[PDB]
Order: C-alpha cells, then structure tokens, then sequence
C-alpha cells in the first residue's frame, strides 16, 4: 500500500543525454543512433533571441561551430538540419546505449517522467502532467533546455517532450520530439501568457479510487448523481467535463472497489461544495489531478519494466 | 523555476537491481561486486513468518536453493551468510556494473530515492524522508522487498535502506544496508506499530524558503520571536524542536532571500495558529516536510551528478 508521484526508472534516458554547445548558449541533447536533437534556440544569441529568423541563422552556422561533449567524449558532427522547433545533428558514432524508442505526442490530462538535465548531466527525476493549457508545472532552471519528457512500456521508451522554456508565471512550455510547441507558444522572447487552465476531473476520480484502494473512505457517501447533473457543478469549479469515455476509462477502478462510478461523482460534488473540513486524502488537502487512471494501475498493482 | 518533489537518477542502481528466489518467496537483491544483499526472510516460508528463527532456517539451507536472476542470466551463488537481517549472498560473478557505492545510516528527517522493484525489475523512483519515528511513507506491493533507498553525490551511490515491511497504518520499515533495523521493528509477523510521529520542523521551514525563492510570499510578516517563543508554539502543534544547528544550517536560504530564519518562525507560527486561509503553497494546501535545506538548495540551484 502507499501512493506516491512515482516516475519512470531513467537509466535508459540517462545513456542518451550530451552536452550542446554552440557559441555562448550551452543545453542539453538527446542522442539516439547517431542524431542529437535539441532546441533550435541553442544557434541563438542574447539579442538574436528577441526576434530570431531561424532559416537565416542555420544557414550561417557549420558543422563546426556545433560542440557536442558525450561525457568525456566529443562527438563529431557531419551534418545538421532543423525540423521545426528541434535541430538534428548527424554524428558520426551511433550511441551504443540506444533504447528502443518512440516518438509519440501526448495529450492534456496526460502525464509522464522528466529527466531534468545541466550540461549533459542528470539532476534528477519527476513526474509531471500535460496541463489543459498545454503547459507543464515543472522544476527548471537556467541550462536545462533540451531535457526530455517520457514514458516507458516495457521496454520502451516514448519521448514525448523537449524542455524549451518557462513563462512569467513560473510554468514551462516545450515541444514534441518532431519539434512542435504544446500550446500556442514560440521559441521567441516575447510577451506570451499561459492563459486559463482547468483541473483534470477524470484524474481526480482516479486518485479518489487509489484513495479508497489505499483506506481513505471518509468522502464516500450513499448518493448518487447523473453524468449531466455532474457536469453542471464541474462547469462552476472550472473542472474540465467528464465525458461517457472517462466513464468507461474508469471502470476497472470501480469493479476493483465497488463504488459505481458516478457514485464517485457525487463524492467528488460534496468535496467541491463542501471543501476537505480539515481533513487529508493520501496526504493532501488538496483534489489532486495529475494521476492518471492507468497511472492509479500501475502502482496500485505492481508492473516493471525491462 | 518550480519546486517538485525530485529523485535522484536511479541508471547507477538499476544496473544492480536482481531477482532472489528461494521456495516459495520471490524477492529483489542488491548485487554489488560479487555479493547480493537481500533481506534474510527469503529463506523463510509463510509459517516460518510468525514467528521464526533465522539462526536455524539459515544452517539448513544450501547455496543451490538461492536462485539469482540477473535478468536473463542466471547467477551461481557460491557462499551464503547472515549479517543481522539481511543475506549476503556471495556469487561467482563480480557485477560490470558495480557504481562507487557506499553503506550510510540516515537520521530521521533525511531524504533519500527509492526504486521501487519487482522480480528484479525496476518500476518506478519517488522521493522519501524518514519519518521520526523511523518509518518511512512508501508505496510498497508484495513482492518489492528489497528494494533500496539511496543518494548520489556526483559519481558515488550511498545506499540507506532496504525494504522489508509493511506497518499496519500502511507505513513502511526496513533496515540499513548492513542489516539493522531502523526503528523499534523486527522482520517477524507479530502485532508492531509505529509508534506517534512529530512533524520535521526545519524541513518546513527549508520549503517555506523554497516557496519565496519561486515568489509565493503571502505568508511572510514583519513580526519576528525567539528560538525559545517558538518551540513553545512547535511543542503544542506536535512540531519537532528546533536547535540552533538547524537555525545554522538554514543560514545559506537565510542570506539569498534576505529573511531572517527567526523571522520565518514568525510566518510558521502564524501558519499555526491561523491556517492557511484557502490559499495555498507551492502547489500545497498543508505545511510541507518532507525537502530538508539540501534538497530546496540543489533544486533551486541546479546541482548534477555524474
Ligand atoms: C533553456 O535552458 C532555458 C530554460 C529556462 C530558463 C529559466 N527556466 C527555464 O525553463 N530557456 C530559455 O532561456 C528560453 C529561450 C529564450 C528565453 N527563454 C525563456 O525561458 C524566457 O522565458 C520567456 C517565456 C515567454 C516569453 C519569451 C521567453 C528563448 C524562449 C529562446
Ligand atoms: C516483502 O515483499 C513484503 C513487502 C510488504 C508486502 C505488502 N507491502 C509491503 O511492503 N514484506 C512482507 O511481506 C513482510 C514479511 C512478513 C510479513 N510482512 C509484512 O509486510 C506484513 O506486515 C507486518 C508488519 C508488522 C507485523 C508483521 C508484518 C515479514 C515481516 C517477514
């Protein structure tokens, strides 16, 4: 028992992080086979970054002026084009450490591990999720651009984030690996806002049933509500609509405790138009929203990796 | 910016995690050099866990009933032995993917990773502190005895713990690396219990100067008190004492936000006594205690390993 915000083991993501280097800007690259990817933004300078024309500015650059430190090992580059947002350099060693890999790209309400990273280096591991907005609450600082987002199934690795930068009220955007920006935000320096986010209201009944799997039951009631009548209270917190596939989505959690789904509902109504009254659920005082339903699953029933 | 609970990189342990299996028990070991490490009741079976005695299982076994998965390898165990309540299993196979390690006992108040295993597979890495009464809020299945708990500091991995039970409240215990219990607990199947626990005073206050560094000030005043005022509002509120030393240790997140440790006592005292008023802290609606002044040191300032 115990629920925790766990993230994906990152061994297999640490054997393809380097250093970028080019001119005054360092970051971080993801090296698999023999591309480096990273944020395009690493050709710029500190007033090329105000308004930038990236076609201009790649075609000023070489091979050469492009350092890429594996450890203590320099890459050679031999090419490099950009894709989007991301620029792919062409080194001429293929990473030996290469995992299996996707490149797939998520969905608000979704979650994954961030393998935060300072020049090449891993600092450390946390679990984040896709906000409606398109933006992530992550921890970063100066020189972690180019770290990466993911999950693992089996042996599998799907990339499905690349760290670019943080907006004025402390949250961060970024891209898919294929170089395009979640959300409506560019890899520029200018005013831009994260705009209006909503809570994840099937990710909250999903941490409602770890709350009962786990022996927190004292916001279960004996009423009821429609998935209509719900939506309408849903609608006044500024909670996304729970549609008829979250409903089924979350099925297995409620065959597993035997509280029928839109009975949940009505927990989670009483919790809205009552608040918590000084009490916790698994450790919070707050209705958490950045579980997922398979992500209850998993850790409430055990699967590994290889 | 941003502030989350953060593990370290766990690739260094990964490469050690293995599968023992004696009987009926299946459970994960820790192979470093040519030793696996696991906790000694293994060899025991489900009515051997009421009350056992570890001398007399042991002496009776042999070395071809451990059976050590390294994966899709098999690994010859060659010499066993009990050291207090774990095994050391000695095998024909020194580990290529030994880390620098060392054995470190932690204090209650500490922080550490856990990789969480199963069948020697790992499934996911959260952050944990000691709990004062020297259990630990995991998340634990059947079967993830033997998993670690560990810090990196740059290149070298210190193991601190090693999963052995679950407490009826749903906590954890288990023991140091070389064996010994943390805690009033003993790896049998008889009535234990916790025991109260008391809230890690400093760690609050390190998170409240993580807070401010990240621009959350509502809780901040002018009022100031003394070391001794406040332990007097600590003891009511089942807060731990705090000492001068930790008032030092505070003094680095003292001098970068310019706020006198004592005067943060002031806002903690207040929190208090008042609560929080609806609003909220770092993503948090309770009094966080689980960062100690290293971890919002190395997260607000960027500190790698390699
Ligand atoms: C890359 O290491 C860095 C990571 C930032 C620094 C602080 N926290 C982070 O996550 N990213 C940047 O420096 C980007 C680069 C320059 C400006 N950046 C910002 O993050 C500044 O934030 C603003 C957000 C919207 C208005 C413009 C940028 C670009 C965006 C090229
Ligand atoms: C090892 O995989 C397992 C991990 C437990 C299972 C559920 N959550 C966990 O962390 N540990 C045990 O099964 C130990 C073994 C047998 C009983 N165990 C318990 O965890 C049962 O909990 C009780 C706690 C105090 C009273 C006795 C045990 C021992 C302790 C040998």
């Amino acid at each position: 028992s115990g629920f925790r915000k766990m993230a994906f083991p990152s061994g297999k993501v640490e054997g393809c992080m380097v250093q970028v280097t080019c001119g005054t800007t360092t970051l971080n690259g993801l090296w698999l086979d023999d591309v480096v990817y990273c944020p395009r933004h690493v050709i710029c300078t500190s007033e090329d970054m105000l308004n930038p024309n990236y076609e201009d500015l790649l075609i000023r650059k070489s091979n050469h002026n492009f350092l890429v430190q594996a450890g203590n090992v320099q890459l050679r580059v031999i090419g490099h084009s950009m894709q989007n947002c991301v620029l792919k350099l062409k080194v001429d060693t293929a990473n030996p450490k290469t995992p299996k890999y996707k490149f797939v790209r998520i969905q608000p309400g979704q979650t994954f591990s961030v393998l935060a990273c300072y020049n090449g280096s891993p600092s450390g591991v946390y679990q984040c999720a896709m906000r409606p907005n398109f933006t992530i609450k992550g921890s970063f600082l100066n020189g972690s651009c180019g770290s990466v987002g993911f999950n693992i199934d089996y042996d599998c690795v799907s990339f499905c984030y690349m760290h670019h930068m943080e907006l004025p009220t402390g949250v961060h955007a970024g891209t898919d690996l294929e170089g395009n920006f979640y959300g409506p935000f560019v890899d520029r320096q200018t005013a831009q806002a994260a705009g209006t986010d909503t809570t994840i209201t099937v990710n909250v009944l999903a941490w409602l049933y770890a709350a009962v799997i786990n022996g927190d039951r004292w916001f279960l009631n004996r009423f009821t509500t429609t998935l209509n009548d719900f939506n309408l209270v849903a609608m006044k917190y500024n909670y996304e609509p729970l549609t008829q596939d979250h409903v089924d989505i979350l099925g297995p959690l409620s065959a597993q405790t035997g509280i029928a789904v839109l009975d949940m509902c009505a927990s989670l109504k009483e919790l809205l138009q009552n608040g918590m009254n000084g009490r916790t659920i698994l450790g919070s005082a707050l209705l958490e929203d950045e579980f997922t339903p398979f992500d209850v699953v998993r850790q409430c029933s055990g699967v590994t990796f290889q």
